[PDB]
């Protein structure tokens, strides 16, 4: 077996195809660093990186190929860091074997086994945060055929990202653990910010063209419902597998997943990859672009033409004319009829449609004397729940009914809606007489 | 090629199988409402929506089919309304060629070159709030040959929408969109509205059929774990590609997506569509019924049955008694054991198992004079952090530790744990140490 | 018709494969119990189950078994439980047959036609409740063929789970409905709590075996990136289907939904199960280890080894030295170009680029009389909205601004950048002009 450097490419470029027919010993320099870096415009952001970039140097490799992977923290790092490649058979996928101090090297080897596109990603304490830092890439393992040559290969990551400030919110921006652990993102991006392969950073091609992205998701949280926008796929690897679906709008990609997308592009013009979870690509930056160039063919598609259209809007809160009243019953009849609406949207799953429950389990509220003898008790029922024996129309119940967080309104209307019901006592409760009993 | 006008079809309905062996010029009449409409009992919302219902007409057509497609607005709406189908090969499938202001109409053509199920959504600023109304539907592209009969065909798409008030609030409703952006759905619904396709509006069929649901998701955000209570799919189209998996519980349709599924229904009874991230079925309203008429088969199913359980529930949030009380330590020894607890569950993934940490880059906890000559240094690393030169046993360390935000309670457990441990001073340090050193 | 008695196992235990080339009538006896648990290190929690374990215990029958399902309440439960397995065809999938109070006993039947890996659950009200509490499991229903022979099969559901106390606090906690309705999860397991298969509770296998892996997701609400650390799948059954792919490194699991995943084991050492929404794994609880003993295979893996990596975190939040302080303009000249980071960010979606708009829609904000003639009318249509008639140069809008919650620096700045452009007026408005308006 003869060495080989791996070219290493940062997004959103691949390198080019293996051209070998054969094993080699591939040996990986990759570096880690920690530096300041735009996530919007006026806003930064410090990006922790595998060379450099978020998403990391592209690796290509073949299956079968024995990797030796070199690990080096840049001096000027903080933090140790070190790397988890999905490519890998081994413990921690290099994990254990990778930790790697600032100003410090370490080195492991793999044999490639399984063709395919995989996710890397740094696997040093806080994991969560590390990744969110952007610490995240690609490796192809090619199958020992190869691929089928295209036109255009192109590289990108989805990533989740959570700043202590909103969106847009001009000046350096730290992490917020406490919105990541709740999956609550402030920006979701393709290739490391938002707008990072957008107008003269656009993916490009030509009208004819046969078009493959690689498509890895970092996370660290979200599922991305991936998406071309005027485009459909021809070709889906499913979840970056042996299985090949086609004719799909949007696909899913795990966290920590990947997938091969491919399209031949036949009519000009720009091309929006999003995520369809929608608001994460007009609001939160999950939007990038393939300008097609060439010429028109209207037999495929013809249409006044402008880009007016689909630009990025921003995270700002947008607000139309307020259109709510709150609504009180006015009389008895109201009441009722406001009650059965609250009885059969919260009640009638354990109580029933006409109140008889089910026997031995949920007590009867038609003719209940447990309820006509003393109406408050229904009231309290609600209120703080009810549990332990009770009796209902001489029988023995013994379960367990939960406390329910419903408003004097909605207590007072549906005690009086099932008061009212059933061969029940009649009467009515009021609002008033629900908030003395609490 | 002879011209035909498309027949489109409110939900739940499909349009019949095309009946030609060939090509036709498909032209599509469309327009753009905005109305009040119920969302659930007594709560109403201004949906927006293609051809009056949420989601919008179904339209069918042929592989290879040239569309004129015409899209016109209503002069009672207050917005501009467009149109981006899943199905068209063009830039924003759709969107810059559809632009159309209230009163107004927009024609564009396209070829469908790919068959399967599309999402067609509106693309109007701001998309998100545009979507979330209610504007998408779906969009049929027969393969040339055709799809195999069935017996019942039906139409649905999932949404999640978003109100200033809560679930089941009586009024009109306006949108969301801060709830929208966070993606935290009051609502999530089948067709428009919660019960839209339950009890007398359920789909029907009887026993023996085969039944084939076109089932979209609109989103705007939420991914669908599409599941029919009481049924498996016989067949899957996966993402609405072209690859069928069969026998399948549960399937996964991407938001701004789609998928076909198939089953034949052998016995009689109510079959429960859901999305089985299961809060949002039987709370917030993602909860359809297929009605099947016929003969019992008790070879297949035999049971007592009585349309008692799988009511829907509301979102009212129920409690049970709360079995919860505040733990401190009252001595040493229980310090050191809690403080084991908080050792284990929080610092251990640096500092290690046996407080060794990892050389170069997590300093030991483990004899360590640093903590041995101040405890109170301890204290201050976890509710500052520690960054910068620090000496540990003569050896220098770097490196930082992030603040933590744990409470008096466990920093003075966590410390004093430590301090009796791996040949430590011993000692102890309380909550209120703890309180003062903040 | 023979009948035979299920063997049922706990996890991560699976009954052996049938031993049988035909059908047989299997009785079941499955119980349901309420009873407190471990849910992390010094927490626990009322456990919800079937046959005392979270996921309750596994089934394994042939395709064409006809099924006897005997479902008894122990009468120290307090609620009712009942029972719909994914593998049945029938209403409720049995729930509406199996509605057992506490002290109780039901009986249905049913044929299993499908093959599969099927979720169960209970289907009581509250169902998100019971699913909830760990009221889940798996029944495998083998193809009449049978599958592959392997060494090793195991069991695992994944669970989110919901405590009024937040991640690790000591103590009895109860359910929160609140935060499981917000879908916002406490913890993330693998078998029913924080470390259930973790250390000595670890899965097992040696060098050169197969392992098959049955993981369903229980949800309630969650959707599983589901990953073993340092492996790759070498076959998934999608979604718990007939369709198999190949080389996977994370698979999607629908909440309601299973999978089988197959890998062969090459190299010894910890391989670590995760949810890859990663904070989910090393913060919230989902993680679990399949250990694997043997000789090293160096040309498979080398590198250093020592498990003091991929260690849990806890849920506590880290937080590093905050780096943001607010910025506001100082003069004009930084009105304008702050101006425009907002225009471009927010506004231009709109009103475009050069701030032309959509004639007939969105109104030109470019030598705009409206703007110039009272730029605090630019300053309210931000604020308050804009709706209804007005003229722009000359030309009729009848549109809707929404009411956009910038800022007061946003507004000045924005508003300034706008009069200072494409032959606007000039001046400037401050923020304390921006306040007033308010
Ligand atoms: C706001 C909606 C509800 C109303 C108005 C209501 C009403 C009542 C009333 C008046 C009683 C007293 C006994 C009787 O008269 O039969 C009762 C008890 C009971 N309810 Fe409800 N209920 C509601 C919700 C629910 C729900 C959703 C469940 C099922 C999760 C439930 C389960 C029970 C049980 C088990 C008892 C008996 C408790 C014991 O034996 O101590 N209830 N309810
Ligand atoms: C509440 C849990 C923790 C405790 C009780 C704890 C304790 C301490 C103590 C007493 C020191 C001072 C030096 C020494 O005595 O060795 C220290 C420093 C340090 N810790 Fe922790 N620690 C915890 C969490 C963590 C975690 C989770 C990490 C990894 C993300 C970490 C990384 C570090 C580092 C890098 C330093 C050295 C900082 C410098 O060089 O300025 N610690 N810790
Ligand atoms: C902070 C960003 C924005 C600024 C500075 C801004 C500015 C203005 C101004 C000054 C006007 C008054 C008429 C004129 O001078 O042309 C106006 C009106 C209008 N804007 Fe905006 N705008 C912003 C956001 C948006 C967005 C995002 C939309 C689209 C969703 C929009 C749509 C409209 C419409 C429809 C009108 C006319 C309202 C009517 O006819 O009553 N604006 N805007
Ligand atoms: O001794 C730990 C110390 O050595 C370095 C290299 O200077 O890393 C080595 O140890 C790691 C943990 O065992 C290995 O994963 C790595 O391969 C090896 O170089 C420093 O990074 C670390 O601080
Ligand atoms: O001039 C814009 C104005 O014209 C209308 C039709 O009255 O739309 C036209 O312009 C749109 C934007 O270029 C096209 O997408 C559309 O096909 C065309 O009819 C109005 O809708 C719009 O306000
Ligand atoms: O009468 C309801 C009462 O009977 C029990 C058995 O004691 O359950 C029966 O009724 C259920 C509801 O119809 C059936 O699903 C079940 O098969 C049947 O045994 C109790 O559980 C219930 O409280
Ligand atoms: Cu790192
Ligand atoms: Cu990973
Ligand atoms: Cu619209
Ligand atoms: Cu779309
Ligand atoms: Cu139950
Ligand atoms: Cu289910």
């Amino acid at each position: 077996l003869k060495t080989e450097q791996a070219i290493l490419t940062p997004p959103p470029m691949v390198p080019p195809a293996i051209n070998r027919d054969h094993s080699a010993k591939v040996v990986i320099n990759l570096e880690t660093r920690e530096q300041v870096g735009r996530i919007a415009d006026g806003v930064e952001y410090v990006f922790w990186s595998f060379g450099e970039t978020v998403p990391g140097s592209f690796i290509r490799v073949r299956e079968g190929d024995e990797i030796e992977f070199n690990l080096s923290n840049h001096p000027s790092s903080k933090m140790p860091h070190n790397i988890d490649l999905h490519a890998v058979t081994g413990p921690g996928g290099g994990a254990e074997s990778s930790f790697t101090a600032p100003g410090h090297t370490s080195t492991f080897n793999f044999k490639a086994l399984n063709p395919g596109l995989y996710i890397y990603h740094c696997a040093t304490a806080p994991v969560g945060m590390h990744i969110a830092n952007g610490m995240y890439g690609l490796i192809l393992v090619e199958p020992k055929e190869g691929l089928a040559p295209v036109d255009r290969e192109y590289y990108l990551v989805q990533g989740d990202f959570y700043t202590k400030g909103e969106f847009g919110e001009a000046g350096l921006q730290p992490f917020d653990m406490a919105k990541a652990i709740d999956e609550d993102a402030d920006y979701v991006v393709f290739n490391g910010s938002v707008g990072s392969t957008t107008d003269e950073n656009s993916l490009t091609a030509k009208v004819g063209e046969t078009v493959r992205l690689y498509i890895g998701n970092g996370g660290p949280n979200l599922v991305s419902s991936f998406h071309v926008i005027g485009e459909i796929f021809d070709t889906v690897y499913v979840e970056g597998g042996s299985l090949k679906n086609h004719n799909v709008q949007t696909t899913l990609i795990p966290a920590g997943g990947a997938a091969i997308v491919e399209f031949k592009v036949e009519v000009p013009g720009t091309f929006i990859l999003v995520d369809h979870s929608i608001f994460r690509a007009f609001n939160k930056g999950a939007l990038a672009m393939l300008k097609v160039e060439g010429p028109d063919d209207h037999s495929i598609f013809t249409g006044k033409t402008a880009e007016n259209v689909y630009l990025p809007e921003g995270s700002a809160i947008q607000s139309l004319d307020n259109t709510f009243t709150k609504i009180t019953a006015n009389n008895k009849d109201e009441q009722i009829r406001f009650g059965q609406r609250v009885y059969e949207a919260n009640c009638m799953a354990c109580h029933q449609a006409n109140g008889e429950g089910i026997p031995g389990a949920f007590p009867p509220l038609a003719k209940s004397d447990y309820l006509n003898n003393n109406p408050l008790l229904g009231v309290n029922a609600i209120i703080k729940g009810l549990s332990g024996p009770i009796k209902v129309n001489n029988v023995n119940y013994n379960g367990v009914m939960p406390a329910m967080n419903l408003n004097d309104e909605d207590i007072a209307n549906v005690i009086t809606f099932v008061l009212n019901n059933w061969d029940n006592a009649g009467g009515k409760v009021s609002a008033e007489q629900v908030a003395k009993q609490r």
